[PDB]
């Protein structure tokens, strides 16, 4: 079978429509993959201390942990950009009101080995040759035992152009820490700040083999490999936004003078207060917006920047992320920046490596702590500096750190709203932490999968030795080959259409004159892959 | 059965979405329609002669022809605005990619007829009373023999708001003039232009009678009546715009200089003429772009702002409406401008009354004449100021007329595009010109019915005469009577979805925090319906 | 629950709600959610009376509620017989304002948080309510004790036709008509288990 | 107000209510959108006062029968309060 | 609400529901200071605006006089509510000492 | 439409219509004045 096919390649996005408003969308995804021999043949335990990590204040750069690196290479598409193209994603977030996972099937094929042969024959000439008979290691972890370590969250999925050759990345997992950081300090002071990190706790040491928990498949030029078929199990994903917020949910107070003169300059008015009826869930006879029986808590401010401190070190608490108020705050919101590389967005051709942006989902939930604040025991309309907490007051004594810093409204009462997909960048499912008690949700992805996630798909060059032997001897010498193997993945959702219900014109994403540059090659062949919002449709909360 | 309801009230829009991707568009339309009495109870035959008319030079503000004022009153909603609302025609024109009249049934119902009596006492009190038994006039044309009149030209179309009243207009058709004019002239001179009109020629006269060429049904406040159930049969619309323009159908020429350095600026090599390859519509043996081969001719230009004249006096020359070209010329290009009404779009607030707007189709034919040019016998590149024709050429020896006003380029090579649906003050539907060879599309409308086009619908109110006789005189006097009469129609039309095939996004209509105030009443109660483009998905042409 | 604490989100400040639960022997109220309803010549109170409207406060009776003014914290290894600088009380300065105790600004809620849902209250009361559309639902409403999990009953509306005159309608602003107006019953039968 | 007692100790508490209404004729046949600024809103401290907001002013009047009031009188609940250990929505229908 | 009395009229209200804001109040104060408040809003981000009608979102039944009209038979599916209150705190749970 | 109907009888006594400026419509012009010869009709009856 040396001269003959074994694959086919397909990239195509297929938009399926079906009755009552479904649809069956089909994303095809191929992709050229190139391979190289794995540099190091072992299984190699690295511990990973950064001098950045000892220093006063620095510790929130503190990049500590141990590494289990792997000789094997891993393909992830788990990431947007990998199925879908602009075109796609501007229609499907301008017309489906949600989606959802379906199944998903991977395909290698077309493999090809490669020797290389050297001739420093006066000027340094390579030869390439065809090692028909090498093989290519592949292995599918169908059950999920080796450690799950989605590419997406550090821009190491494939390529998300299919006219383009792409990498696998190396695998390698994370290892029991001990890391310490006794005691975190602030830039300036003179302190003695212990940095060590010693592998973890014996009784949680997990050091797993590719080779002793996976069946591997060795494959020759002529040979084949396909995933079955998983079906995923997976809480459907709203592509709208709510607006609503506590002080727009349920019935406005009835106003007693609407307006006789054109222009949002001239307002309506309100009787007073006192002579307001209702609900309070406050004392004073008098009825307010802001001090208003609501459903619920629409958001929720979580402690901002704080950093706790377990086993493997300190780290920033998770955010939900939420789009930002009219104080683009972020940070506090949540918000997520991602980094771009040459292959996945950012135009091919640029000097400057790499691209910036930072995302902001579409409901509206965050908050903007720069103007929340507390007041004491009775209310009481007309403050006392005394008893009320201010966004601009000293905490614990610093002069900077307010009450929000520290300050956390989950409750029973709180409503919230889960990650958002974000083209292309972004991460599409994810395993869910094996915990007695789950999480309502990730931040890394907006699907989380309720049973078993798909399998890990590995990747390594079957050593090529030579004739100097192995074994009874430190690191083997051989062959220096490579390989060139194509890859098709078909994933498939479902989605359902939206329909005009309102009066008004919606939110949609096009293409203004100062943008299709951005959908556009350039005259050299730059292509970018610019992220754009989803989630973009309008939606009633109550 | 006075204190029944005869049927309902429904203004929604359902949109059904089936197999393989179509679409039941189904647009249920009512409206409160307000009638008052027919002031002249006769057929009036008056004719219409402007001081204008008969001026040197204002030739083309001429304004007569002769009208047949019928004592009815007509119900036309052949226009979008009557249909959808502004959030319907967003989605519509974002998704499909074409669109086809289907069935459409009217309704007329709660019908409610009231007198009016005086009472002078002191300052003019009005009483109003409910003529219980007095009728409502409704005469539905199924055959057409009535002349067919559009409402939309002459935005006099139903109210294109759900909960707004309004009200159909009188009914009154042309009839055959001898309209003179002789001899053009031109603002300045000084010259004796006769200026005339005398009732056709006899045996062109036609002079209907509601009366007498459609059955009448009377009806009481419990009464109800329906239109049947009338299908189109109409060439389907697209919804999408072609842009290839002869310098950009087929084959472009293979270059030799691809660029070296970034920028839209540093453009790419051809090799020289001559040296070029292929056919020629021309001698010399040097291939150019503007002189190139190409399948037929897309777009053609129309003898601009000529007059013709016929019996009826002299009229613009229609031109297929298509876009206009980087020098927005418009008028040349059969531009459209739509003239508003505080009932059919324009703030019902503002002061200022009606509204202007001109339009232009997404299709890019049109052409640029101030550009255009002609060369003679062997072309030959590089003109001879004598052998070659400008776009600033006098022509007649009139320093302003160029060759363009009066150049005609149709041909059997000439590849056009029809209207464009004009949301919302665009007519939609047109009976067709009863000539032996018909025109390949109207202006007026993008659905021309290839049968018999729907009925007119006429109403009027019954005549409710004194205690004061009636014949044996001329002009008899009756109780001052009027109604408010409910009307619903379904209007069901069949589209298809659009999918991504290309890399890039397209156009979209969205909302920009810069026209929400469009879509958005006002804080008095204002309301606009601006329209907006159609046809905005890029189309490949060749 | 952070007591009086006021959350900003695009459309202004607001109370952040608190489960209404009963108050202590310390009538607290407010941290514990308490609902004031105002009443109406139409919704108890008094037909005749003169003074307009009426007051009184609610509170639940599923004891839960708290006392800050009582509650306090202590350091690392708790220590029977306190340090007052190694224990928070109820009348500490917070942040420097001399009034704002860490109770403000303390949310207890866990996993192992028991709850109990709101309470009926007659008459005024709502009844049932729509679920807010969120991703991820509220575990209940303070608004209403009953939280429709499929779709709400429906809205009901209503509007006396306009009964337009002889001085025509449309091209002109407001349209002038007979005054009108309407009386007429309605029937509801609400049936529970 | 029926009160059905069956097996195992539920009951089929039915409320029927009856009410005569009255409507006015909408005094702005149009849809108003008004936004809402109160002087008190800009104040030092009386920020708890603000109530401002936007408002999408319809012609309509809606008829919300959900609260208790509605359907029971003080003697109904006095006995469903005191003898009933839960209950629960069942069936509703409106007829005018 | 509509009137918790059988033998006495009532009124249902007026229609009105909320539309996005975008609400300014920078910064807090406290009933003394002097400070410069922001005091504003113009109708929320167009992406988030609601414009809804009754008439193009529901069919509307004329009623005469004669006429009458009837909602279906709604069936809810509520979490029952329990008429009982609990009492024990943390500090009445389990076996006492 | 017109807004002036003859008084008296004769095809002499013709009717008024607005000016122009005032009336509503299409245009396959320019100008806010919708003329008769300059109005938007379905077809082009005849050709030179």
């Amino acid at each position: 079978g040396v001269g003959v096919s074994t694959g086919t390649f397909n990239n195509q996005t297929e938009f399926q429509y079906l009755g009552e408003g479904l649809v069956r969308i089909t994303a095809h995804a191929s992709r050229l993959i190139h391979l190289n021999m794995p540099e190091h043949e072992t299984y190699k335990r690295i511990h990973v201390l950064n001098s950045e990590s000892g220093v006063a204040g620095q510790m929130v750069q503190d990049d500590a942990h141990t590494q289990m690196v792997t000789p094997w290479s891993l393909i992830d598409a788990n990431a947007w950009g990998v199925w879908f193209n602009p075109a796609d994603w501007q229609l499907i977030s301008n017309n489906m009101t949600e989606i959802n996972l379906v199944s998903f099937e991977q395909e290698i094929f077309n493999v090809v080995l490669k020797t290389i042969t050297e001739s420093a024959t006066s000027p340094p000439t390579k030869i390439y040759n065809n090692d028909l008979t090498a093989s290519l290691m592949v292995a599918l972890d169908t059950n999920n035992t080796l450690p799950y370590t989605p590419a997406a969250p550090r821009s190491e999925t494939l390529g998300f152009y299919p006219w383009l050759p792409t990498k696998p990345t190396q695998y390698r997992y994370y290892l029991s820490c001990i890391r310490n950081l006794n005691p975190p300090t602030y830039t300036g002071q003179s302190q003695q700040i212990t940095d060590s990190i010693q592998t973890g706790l014996h009784s949680d040491i997990m050091f797993y083999t590719i080779e002793n928990a996976v069946p591997i498949h060795l494959l020759r030029t002529g040979d084949e490999f396909s995933t079955g078929i998983y079906h995923f199990d997976t809480k459907p994903l709203k592509l709208t936004h709510s607006w609503q917020t506590n002080r727009s949910l349920g019935l406005p107070p009835k106003l007693l003078t609407e307006p006789t003169t054109e222009g949002d300059q001239h307002p309506g008015t309100l009787p007073a207060a006192n002579t307001r009826k209702g609900y309070h869930q406050t004392i004073n006879n008098s009825y307010t917006e802001a001090t208003a029986i609501r459903p619920a808590q629409v958001g929720y401010n979580t402690p901002y920047m704080n950093f706790e401190y377990s086993n493997g070190g300190p780290f920033l608490t998770p955010i939900v992320p939420t789009a930002d108020t009219q104080y683009n705050d972020d940070e506090p919101n949540g918000a997520i920046r991602f980094t771009m590389d040459y292959q996945h967005g950012h135009l091919t051709t640029s000097s400057q490596e790499l691209e910036r942006y930072t995302f902001n989902p579409q409901s509206k939930c965050g908050r903007a702590p720069k103007q929340q604040f507390n007041q004491q025991a009775p209310l009481n309309l007309e403050n006392t500096n005394n008893g009320t907490l201010l966004p601009s007051d000293p905490i614990g004594g610093k002069s900077n750190m307010h009450f929000m810093n520290t300050l956390n409204t989950y409750g029973p009462l709180t409503a919230l709203n889960n990650t958002a997909p974000v083209f292309p960048n972004g991460q599409i499912w994810d395993k869910e932490l094996d915990t007695d008690l789950k999480p309502r949700l990730h931040v890394t992805a907006p699907f989380v999968c309720k049973n078993n996630p798909p399998g890990q798909l590995f990747v390594k060059i079957a050593p090529n030795l030579t004739d100097d032997f192995n074994a009874d001897s430190p690191q083997q010498p051989r062959i220096i080959t490579y390989s060139n193997f194509w890859w098709k993945g078909t994933l498939t959702f479902t989605a359902k259409m939206r329909s005009s219900n309102m009066w008004n014109p919606i939110q949609q994403h096009t293409t203004t004159a100062e943008n299709i540059g951005n959908y556009i090659p350039t005259n050299i062949g730059g292509i970018r892959m610019f992220p754009e919002y989803s989630q973009l449709i309008p939606r009633k909360l109550y």
